[PDB]
């Protein structure tokens, strides 16, 4: 009975170890990926999971591009990032006719409003983890440790089967709990990398640099005011003084001191950024709550003209 | 009658160049500045003025460091870059016991404020110039074509002998006239520089580059509107739209499409930059007068992190 058909939409690091072990407990899961040698590899020789023990376990599995999905789920889970969501479920429209569940454990707070389009609200299903993945390379990730997952459906009213959700995850071994926190700790992730991801593109230093700025404080508050002035109209808990907290953690060169963040490294390699989803988000939330966020409206443009400038 | 005893606070290509036609009009001058191989140049074999023709006039002209000064003056033409004239008139205290006429001709909105911790208001005249002159080396500048200038005491009321002012430099062929708008026009040029020099500094960019932005509209309109409620809150003449007109007009590569303007090369070469003194200044002077400006605040925190980020 806690069987469920079931889509991994985003077989990345996270989504592909998901299927794995949903697949090893019974269910009936499909890999969805856009990228091509990921998905061959897994159709023709089986994803690849490299253990605690530097042991390789070939796991058969089904993969397949989005567009060439006819198939029909009780239940979708999405680890699409924020930006790629809408081409994602725009590719993928056909296949909710049947109305599943849409649990997104992507990161972004852009992703309910994002998902909203294209399903109701009512079946979304928003989750954070702490299970980690490395993608090592095509059908191939490595695991380490264990993990959980905490969940909170958008509209809690609506929603039936959470209990049989969480029962068909714990079955596979995944530690899922019920939770009314789970879009403040998204939120929480979004307001660290507007300052982090966004900062250290802005000048291009790592995260060890931007710590040792005279004015982090400053610069880190100014984005921070902005969220919480927002995330209270919105009537969502936050803390700027525990994100600063969190983001203070990250300077010491024995976490991440030495490392240029994600859209640091978009920029380099001449990426567009998830900037419209990080301090772009909070801006356009701001002014549908008529909660004033010039600051965020501000570094959201300079990094749009960065982005052009790189591509010259 | 119309000669004075003056004095040059700031004697490089404009100080100089103004030093010169009012000491062959009969005017006692002294030129002050720091750059020793300038005021020792000048000492020892005179300022040379290669005019229209390059035709090298070798002028007898007195030069001393700042420091070095106990004469008193009728009247004192700062030069001063609003950034070093703080230490300027620190180390001119002595000579001001007498109340001259403070002429300030240097570029910058802080100027009147700053001046006005040294001497009483009453003495201050704010002036513009388009009189221009190239500073090619020590006791060196060149010259070509003329000019005039415009003055307007900061209070009109307690201020005596504007007319002779504007005679005694009419006399050395200045065409000095009397006017009403010229701290409009130095906001007016304080706003193309709070846009130009700032995100160009910000991006790396060249004037050009940011003119070919999508968004140089929104960039400079966000600075602008701030100057502009900021502007109104002091009762200062400025358009927000005239300023635009005149930002646009730099970008054309006949124009200032390849040049790097002053706050970039600063930066380059790991010099302070006059930020405090463009959008930092506004953003003070919005918070003393309830306007807000976040923008301009955040730009001038922005850049100073620059600074920090070059010097390592």
């Amino acid at each position: 009975s806690e069987f469920m058909k079931i889509a991994i939409a985003g077989a990345g690091a996270m989504g592909s170890r998901f299927g794995v072990k949903l697949q090893e407990a019974g269910n009936q899961v499909t890999l969805i990926d856009n990228w091509s040698a990921h998905v061959d590899q897994i159709n023709q020789a089986g994803l690849t999971v490299t253990t605690d023990d530097g042991v390789d376990h070939v796991y058969t599995m089904t993969a397949q591009h989005p567009e060439a999905v006819t198939d029909q789920f009780d239940l979708i889970i999405l680890f699409t990032k924020t930006m790629q969501m809408d081409a994602m479920l725009q590719q993928l429209a056909p296949v909710l006719t049947n109305h599943p569940i849409v649990l997104t454990l992507g990161n972004g707070i852009g992703n309910i409003e994002t998902i909203e389009r294209h399903v109701p609200k009512n079946q979304i299903v928003v989750g954070t983890t702490v299970w980690s993945s490395g993608l090592t390379g095509p059908g191939h990730i490595t695991v380490t440790g264990g993990g959980s997952i905490s969940l909170q459906a958008v509209v809690p009213d609506q929603f039936p089967n959470l209990a049989d959700l969480i029962t068909t995850l714990n079955a596979a071994g995944l530690n899922a709990s019920a939770a009314d926190n789970v879009l403040a700790a998204i939120w929480k992730k979004a307001g660290l990398n507007s300052v982090l991801n966004t900062y250290c593109t802005l000048f291009d230093c790592n995260i060890g640099e931007f710590g040792a700025l005279k004015n982090w404080q400053t610069l880190t508050a100014t984005v921070l005011d902005e969220f919480q002035a927002v995330a209270d109209a919105a009537q969502i808990q936050f803390s700027a003084a525990a994100v600063t907290d969190l983001i203070a953690a990250q300077f010491p060169a024995a976490v991440n001191g030495n490392h240029y963040p994600s859209m640091h490294q978009d920029m380099a390699n001449q990426r567009p950024t998830e900037i419209d989803f990080l301090n772009g988000y909070v801006a356009k939330l701001g002014q549908q709550l008529h909660v004033p966020t010039p600051a965020n409206a501000l570094l959201t443009q300079l990094i749009h003209s960065q982005e052009q400038l790189k591509q010259i």
